[PDB]
């Protein structure tokens, strides 16, 4: 439309793309590190049992 | 408002949309994978409490 | 006049404040859980242990 | 160049560098607590693997 609403929309866009990258690592992270706590309860529980 | 004073709300507006919708999703993912641990955890003790 | 600037300074400032409190809220959070699991952690062992 | 393209600039970089550091923040306590609750988990599971 005009120089004000282009402007304030390469802002929101660009700062966006920060915001999502950053939510992008972070869910990865959580994830990641939440899966591996399930693997060795999974785990060690197993052993656990396997043991009288 | 003035133009500016319009166009600045805006920005903070739609950014803040996109924080909070990011939040929600990593608010609600930490809880869900919390939730799910207790779960797991809360299951397996009774499981090894059953097996003396 | 210097109305630009100052407008920018409000918009960082304004934003500064979501995303920091967007970040206390999720800081406080992991951490909240990860105190949960550790406790519950803990008192099962010992329920455990308490049953040869 | 412009006036405000600058301004723009500016508000994205500042907003940014903001955005990298709570980042970071909840980066390195996720790494933290989970590290911490892994070496919990099997620090506590070597004891009841001990107690026959
Ligand atoms: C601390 C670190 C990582 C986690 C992942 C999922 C749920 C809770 C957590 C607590
Ligand atoms: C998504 C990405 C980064 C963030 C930093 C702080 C608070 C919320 C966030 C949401």
């Amino acid at each position: 439309g005009s120089i004000i609403n282009e402007t304030a929309d390469d802002i929101v866009y660009r700062l966006t793309v920060i915001i999502d990258d950053r939510y992008e690592s972070l869910k990865n992270l959580i994830t990641l590190r939440a899966d591996r706590l399930e693997m060795i309860i999974n785990d060690n529980v197993s052993t656990i049992l396997a043991s009288i």
